[PDB]
């Protein structure tokens, strides 16, 4: 006698409203997406300072949740025919020819097999120039394409070259191409003034209000802000992509096909697969030190699940975000929070909540 969106809006403060108080988190939205329905559950601040509540406008940053995008951005340039896979960047990016990072192809760089880069670029590399030279002096540590380690210039590196084979700055990939195609509206690499009312503040481990500061290609590695309504549109691309033109709808498939595995995760592209049902400690495996701190042998696939899922947790300086769908369930749910909170707690409570609602 409980309609749908009471159960699920009862399973989200079983599961997620306690986070607020265990964690001091300020804000948070939670949106469910099932058989096309929306539900959206939004609590406490955008601005404490304020006194400004979450709600469908509220702006909030997604952290590394951005390489969805870079990722679904280099699907659609690869089924134009406007980049290979298999291409090196030097092909591209013309000052990077002759030099070893030529030897690491796109899907390497988008899956961070290249054997030496690391979780961020130094701190020192700031400017384009820097940008550059830090690939110029980059050099070859372990076997390409052997080695998982999860990493942000990486990424980035595929990012720009995304950028440069449709010749647009990669803010512009985005903002003109990208998020128009998605039919997302409210989503940026760059708020604009009129929309500062509506950007959240993070805030910090002492629950202080702060942004995303700039940083070197920040803009393909975690540069996108978006509301929940986006996030949840973008959840429904990738349960539907037969409701969008060749090209996005390609797009989107390219970052569903798992490339390699370690253990019980698949890498695609900017998503991370599992099979589906997935066991918690599957889910909670994908975030440990061991796979998101080191270096790790990648396998092929061998097993090609027909039942799948996917996810990807993001964060930066103020925010926390949770990304995850299930496409023969037709389910999907997105976490943002403006303070983080620990990628366990975020997989938890969501696995909880898709569990319990009844099909």
């Amino acid at each position: 006698n409980t309609p749908k969106d009471q159960e699920i809006k009862k399973l989200v403060d079983q599961n997620f409203k306690p986070l607020l108080e265990k964690y001091d988190v300020p804000g948070m939205a939670v949106g469910v997406i099932q058989n096309n329905k929306k539900y959206e559950m939004y609590y406490g601040l955008q601005s404490v300072q304020d006194k400004k509540a979450v709600n469908s406008s509220t702006i909030f940053e997604l952290g590394s949740v951005s390489k969805l995008f870079t990722a679904t951005a280099g699907g659609y340039a690869k089924n134009k025919g406007k980049i290979s896979f298999d291409d090196t960047p030097g092909k591209y990016w013309k000052e990077l020819k002759n030099t070893p990072i030529d030897q690491v192809n796109l899907l390497q760089l988008a899956t961070y097999t290249s054997g030496n880069l690391a979780l961020q670029f130094p701190d020192e590399v700031k400017t384009d120039q820097q940008v550059l030279t830090f690939f110029k002096d980059w050099k070859p540590k372990n076997s390409i394409g052997e080695y998982r380690q999860y990493s942000n210039p990486s990424i980035g590196l595929f990012g720009k070259v995304v950028a440069l084979s449709m010749n647009k700055p990669f803010d512009q990939v985005l903002e003109k191409t990208i998020f128009p195609a998605l039919g997302l509206k409210h989503s940026y690499v760059n708020v604009p003034k009129t929309q500062m009312q509506n950007y959240a503040f993070g805030y910090n481990q002492e629950n202080q209000p702060i942004r995303v500061n700039p940083g070197p290609l920040d803009a393909p590695e975690y540069g996108v802000k978006s509301t929940l309504p986006d996030m949840l549109s973008f959840i429904h691309a990738n349960l539907n992509p037969q409701k969008y033109p060749a090209d996005i709808q390609r797009a989107i498939n390219e970052t569903h096909q798992g490339r390699y595995q370690v253990n019980t995760m698949y890498q695609a592209l900017g998503w991370e697969e599992f099979s589906y049902p997935a066991t918690l400690q599957t889910l909670l495996d994908s975030n440990s030190e061991q796979i998101v701190m080191k270096p790790n042998k990648v396998t092929a696939i061998s097993k090609e699940p027909s039942v799948k899922m996917y996810h990807k947790t993001g964060s930066t300086t103020g925010f926390g975000t949770y990304v995850v769908f299930i496409p023969k369930e037709n389910i999907g749910l997105v976490m943002l929070t403006n303070k983080r909170i620990p990628n366990e707690e975020r997989i938890k409570a969501a696995y909880a909540v898709l569990n319990a609602i009844k099909k």
